[PDB]
């Protein structure tokens, strides 16, 4: 629990940022841009 919680907070932290970069600001920001 110690080590574990803040490890598991990273894990989903990393793929929510990589997931917004692909999905709001390339196919959704950039694509509003580029028309």
């Amino acid at each position: 629990e110690q080590r574990a919680s803040p490890v598991t907070f990273i894990i989903a932290t990393v793929v929510g940022v990589l997931l917004f970069l692909i999905l709001v600001v390339v196919v959704g920001i950039l694509i509003k841009r580029r028309r």
